[PDB]
């Protein structure tokens, strides 16, 4: 309202990288109505989140404890270490031990008890009546097996956590278009088509008549379509499309108030190139120079026979990307009720109800009205996503699923807050009841709040169809979440914004092909020393990992890769004081890049190995940290003590010169110290190997650039770089196994059958990996075809072939590749060097 009150203003945005208050892409107030729309949502939740339980955020599971790690509870009980300064005593532990209760056998039985216990190093906090077992940071540690150290110290001032308080059939009249300029070859023509949509089920199709291509062309022509006023569905998108194809333009029909859109609109294209979920905006082209501008005008109980109920759970049983019939889609909605009993047949359901009749969503409606079993069952997180995906429209529909949504312990949303926060390019409107779930729990904790943060600020940053309504979504959440949680965004704005002006600065002086002159690095440091002057605050937590304080620069180690995009090796003192040990923080800084690909991809291999501790198994699946911090721009996590598969063969063998096998298997032996460990981590490999298989393939993404698959010091390998044979499985990782080649031993034995036991386990869940699959595509790819890309999945994993079939289908796959050789890398090789 004031001065002081108007600061505040230039901040967030310079924070969100687009001003909410810029008025330049806009035919009406969603937007603020959206903004509004989130006062109340935002303070709701400010408000009734405990502040003490805010800042202390203690990452808490409920999910049973692992089978591997139960049993491999040895003495049956756990020991915790706690630090001061010099003093720090080892304590025995019972896995019911409260971390609040902890000090009561410790302040009473060694001796008042408000002093917290904290992570040695980490921004995390062991609080709550939840036991020691149910922490994420204890699970991980014990997982991987380590020793847990706290060191004691005051709860952190939550006060910081301070918040700044007609009724006949629809027609249109298309007007016109503009394209400043035009000049490509010689004459062509062109015609605009205007289309009802709800959910890509395309209620009517309409034409114009072919006018050749002059620069600004004139119709002045209505467009009388078929179908009612009264019976359109509410999430109506107008599709305007100029074909020649060529441009693309939309108009949600409703408002969001209700009102049916009604004046004069000269909203401007967006232009193609050569499908993807960036085609159902409801924003326009914000540049008003080189866009082309069309004008418009708009003035307005259920039993049955046997055979059938038979016929039918087939219909069930389907995957959902299999097709459905005419046929199908009337048994479906002729069971109604008898089709509701079963929850495996929801989104299959509503698929079946075109919304073209008024009468019909009513009745859809009056299928909600016993909403019944749905409700009371139990929660299937696929078969939940699997409604709020591109093909529902209908703003009842979708609030089901989040419903069911509601009932998620954080440590559940962080696994699926990507392609959530993704599915957001969906809900039809703005304010939407995930738009809100979202900003919900994120003010619930803290750690979401921080990955929603750059899961927002990644979208609105280069991509402009979405920048609007994620910027608003954002500001929303940034206002409402205490300058506390403010004042470490702020802290990894500035820096990024510094690791830009540089790395931008280097982008410079290339001469093309990978080089790194003295001149290059020289400056590198150089230019460091100013980011070294009054510009870093401090320290800063690391974008990926969120407990991580980055603080002081290690300018004599930080480089640039040789690498043909040109990023930054840099590192950093640990800001810390309470540490444990002394290794920097390694964080690759690339540009040139957008990330949200690679980002995403992560996301899948993680709920890969969470679905196989259900089963309980392990993979070790290393998914390093990566974030987008900026536009074309982000950085990735530096995991200490690893090489590549190209740098090894490199330090055994020539230049190219062949690839010899025995290679790997030393390289382990020379970096195993003792005479056990060799044993150790090839216990870790194999395991480590099998799932960047069955996960490698079922992505379908196996067959790698040679130079890209990545290996630990520790047995444990990863696959790097998701830049863009069914499996990279090469001779030597066959002889790392027992095999020379095409043989068996106690270790290979094992391989096959983990592969297997695995890829069931992750069979045995087919629909969710599809949903998210599709979604992926949608979201981050670029030119997917609405079945073939989209389909590659099924195949893989092989819907409908029972368990027998599939469990050998898997065991030839590994045989697809153990025909093969190198002659699949050395093509990979010779791409390189002289391959036009
Ligand atoms: C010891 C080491 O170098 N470890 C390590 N860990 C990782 C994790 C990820 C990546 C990486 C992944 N994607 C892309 C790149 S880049 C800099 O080529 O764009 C690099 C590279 N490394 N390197």
């Amino acid at each position: 309202m004031s001065e002081e009150s108007q600061a505040f203003q230039r901040q967030l945005t310079a924070l969100i990288g687009y001003d909410v208050t810029d008025v330049s892409n806009v035919h009406d107030d969603e937007l603020e109505f959206t903004r509004r729309g989130l006062v109340t949502p935002r303070m709701a939740e400010v408000a009734s989140r405990d502040p003490k339980l805010y800042a202390m955020h203690p990452w808490v599971t409920s999910k049973p404890l692992p089978e591997y790690l139960w049993k491999k509870i040895a003495n049956n009980c756990i020991f915790i270490v706690i630090h001061r300064s010099t003093t720090s005593q080892t304590i025995k532990v019972s896995p019911d031990d409260t971390p609040g209760a902890i000090l009561q056998s410790f302040f009473t039985k060694m001796a008042e008890q408000d002093f917290v216990l904290r992570v040695c190093g980490r921004d995390e906090y062991l609080v709550g009546e939840t036991p020691i077992k149910n922490f994420q940071w204890v699970r991980h540690c014990l997982k991987n097996g380590e020793e847990i150290h706290v060191v004691l110290d005051t709860p952190p001032d939550p006060a910081l956590d301070e918040v700044r308080k007609c009724d006949r059939k629809f027609r249109v009249k298309i007007r016109g278009i503009d394209i400043p300029v035009l000049p490509r070859n010689t004459d062509l023509t062109v015609f605009v088509e205007a289309n009802i949509q709800h959910g890509q089920q395309v209620l009517c199709q309409r034409r114009t008549s072919p006018k050749p291509f002059t620069e600004e062309v004139l119709w002045n022509v209505w467009l009388e379509f078929s179908i009612k006023i009264k019976d359109l569905p509410k999430g109506a998108l107008l599709n305007l499309q100029i074909y020649c194809l060529l441009y693309y333009v939309n108009l949600l029909l409703i408002d969001h108030r209700f009102l049916l859109r009604r004046g004069e609109y000269v909203l401007h294209m967006w232009q193609i190139s050569g499908f993807n979920a960036d085609k159902l905006t409801s924003a326009t082209n914000p540049d008003k120079e080189n866009s082309m501008s069309i004008s418009i005008l708009l003035d307005n109980r259920a039993e049955m026979p046997n055979q059938l109920r038979k016929q039918l759970e087939a219909i069930i049983a389907t995957d959902p990307l299999n097709p459905l019939t005419a046929e199908d889609k009337e048994l479906l909605w002729h069971f109604r009720y008898e089709s509701l009993k079963h929850p495996k047949a929801y989104p299959k359901l509503f698929s079946s109800v075109k919304w073209g009749q008024q009468e019909i969503v009513a009745k859809t409606y009056q299928l909600l009205a016993r909403r019944e079993v749905w409700d009371q069952s139990a929660l299937d997180v696929g078969l939940t996503m699997q409604l709020l995906d591109c093909n529902f429209s209908d703003e009842n529909v979708r609030a089901i699923a989040v419903q069911k949504l509601e009932s998620l312990e954080d440590d559940d949303v962080l696994h699926y807050l990507l392609q959530l926060v993704q599915a957001v390019k969906f809900e039809p409107y703005h304010d939407s009841a995930l738009a809100r779930f979202l900003l919900k729990r994120g003010l619930r904790n803290k750690r979401i709040g921080h990955f929603l943060f750059w899961f927002l600020r990644s979208e609105i940053a280069q991509s402009r169809h979405y920048q609007q309504r994620f910027a608003v979504i954002l500001e929303a959440y940034l206002r409402g979440c205490g300058t506390a949680m403010l004042h470490d965004f702020t802290q990894q704005v500035q820096v990024i914004e510094m690791l830009q002006k540089v790395t931008l600065d280097i982008k410079s002086l290339s001469a093309e092909k990978y080089d790194v002159s003295s001149q290059v690095i020289s400056q590198l440091k150089q230019k460091l020393e100013n980011l070294q002057n009054s510009q870093l605050p401090e320290s800063f937590r690391v974008p990926y990992d969120p407990g991580l304080k980055a603080g002081a620069l290690a300018i004599e180690k930080c480089k640039v890769m040789a690498s043909k995009k040109k990023p930054l090796w840099l590192e950093f003192k640990c800001a810390d004081p309470t540490a444990l040990s002394n290794e920097t923080i390694g964080i690759i800084f690339k540009h040139g890049d957008d990330l949200r690909q690679d980002m995403l991809i992560l996301q899948i291999l993680r709920i890969m190995e969470s679905i196989w501790e259900t089963e309980s198994l392990d993979l070790c699946l290393l998914p390093y940290g990566c974030i987008s911090t900026g536009d074309k721009i982000g950085m990735i996590e530096i995991v200490k003590d690893a090489t590549t598969i190209a740098k090894i063969q490199q330090s055994t063998v020539g230049n190219t010169g062949a690839f010899k096998d025995e290679v790997l298997n030393h390289w382990l032996k020379e970096k195993s110290p003792t005479e056990e460990k060799f044993q150790a981590a090839v216990e870790r490999f194999v395991y480590s190997c099998a799932g960047y298989c069955v996960a490698t393939f079922v992505l379908g993404i196996g067959d790698r650039h040679n130079d890209n698959i990545m290996i630990t010091e520790t047995g444990n390998l990863f696959h790097i770089d998701f830049g863009h044979v069914p499996f990279v499985l090469t001779p030597d990782f066959l002889f790392v196994m027992g095999t020379s080649g095409k043989k068996t031993s106690p270790h290979f034995q094992k391989f096959q059958d983990i592969c297997v036991k695995a890829y069931l386990a992750l069979r045995h869940h087919t629909n969710l990996l599809i949903i998210l699959f599709s979604m992926m595509l949608m979201t981050g790819m670029p030119q997917l075809t609405s079945k073939e890309d989209i389909e590659y999945i099924r195949d893989a994993l092989t819907v409908g072939k029972n368990e027998e079939d599939a469990k050998k289908y898997f065991l030839d796959q590994i045989e697809v590749c153990r025909d093969k050789g190198w002659t699949v890398q050395f093509n990979w090789f010779l791409h390189l060097v002289l391959g036009i």
